[PDB]
């Protein structure tokens, strides 16, 4: 577990920000003797920070989860902090990468992306962790290369559980799939964009987007759905997604912000009716 000596003994730090999570900022850094580029998450010590560390550490090593390399407990600006060192996710965000394709983005590619995410959620749900904030910011690629791996990160709202909490992940899966398939969020399946999408795909989304949490597919049901289970047999049909992502790039931040809002809403103890 946690190293009590200075992070800076092992890592050269940078001021380049790679991301922003509820509990802290993500900075680029380099391992001093290896030279490997890594990412540094600075958590000011708190029981929430300690939970994040605990949950991410448990999840680390699971399929399609951003790995922790080390964790430091340091003093920084007179305050006790935790520094999570993680693999550098040099490919950036999932949907930025889709956008940066021109090339065909096909239904089978979305099915394989969705399977990867499901495989992460499967791992987490079987270890009774619910993530509770699966969203575009948290879905990242290991490189900019063709063979990059999609991983999930940020365990700052994770909870060691509750079917309810698990169903918030299942819901994220349906939102992300929806955007994967057309380029815009569900917040029906309109033409032209949905015109050519599988009935399987649209059926899966309806089962994940149930207004009633208990009516939503569980991860096991999701992974056994033929659209996921038989993802490689899914139609190679060209989607509108990249094109739409490009066209509406100006409204992307808003999409991100209302998903964040939606997910926070699902996390409140008592909500309106
Ligand atoms: O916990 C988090 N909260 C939300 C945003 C975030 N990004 C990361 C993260 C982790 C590792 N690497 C990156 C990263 C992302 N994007 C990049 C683009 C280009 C070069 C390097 C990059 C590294 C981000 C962690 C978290």
């Amino acid at each position: 577990e946690p190293k009590k000596y200075a992070v800076t003994d092992d890592y050269q730090l940078s001021k380049q920000v790679l991301g922003l999570g509820v509990n802290g900022k993500v900075l680029e850094c380099f391992h001093r003797r290896t030279g490997q580029k890594c990412a540094l998450k600075l958590l000011y010590d708190s029981p929430k920070a300690r939970q994040e560390v605990d949950h991410h550490w448990q999840a680390s090593g699971g399929p399609h989860i951003v790995c922790i390399l080390d964790v430091y407990e340091n003093m920084h600006h007179g305050k006790r902090c935790l520094l999570i060192i993680m693999e550098c996710m040099e490919g950036g965000e999932l949907f930025s990468r889709i956008q940066e394709r021109d090339q065909a983005f096909t239904e089978r590619e979305a099915a394989e992306i969705m399977r990867d995410i499901g495989t992460a959620i499967q791992f987490l749900h079987s270890h009774n962790i619910a993530h509770r904030d699966v969203k575009p910011e948290n879905l990242l690629y290991t490189s900019k290369e063709k063979d990059a791996v999609l991983k999930l990160t940020d365990f700052g709202f994770a909870k060691e559980t509750e079917k309810y909490d698990k169903s918030c992940d299942m819901w994220s899966l349906g939102v992300i799939m929806y955007i994967l398939l057309c380029g815009f969020p569900p917040f029906g399946f309109p033409n032209p964009e949905w015109s050519e999408v599988s009935e399987d795909a649209k059926q899966l989304i309806r089962l994940l987007l149930k207004t009633d949490p208990t009516e939503r597919l569980t991860i096991t049901q999701f992974m056994n759905h033929p659209w996921i289970n038989q993802s490689m047999v899914v139609p190679q049909t060209p989607l509108h997604t990249a094109r739409v992502l490009q066209e509406d790039k100006d409204h992307w931040d808003e999409v991100k912000e209302e998903m964040t809002s939606a997910l926070a809403t699902m996390r409140v103890d008592y909500d309106q009716v």
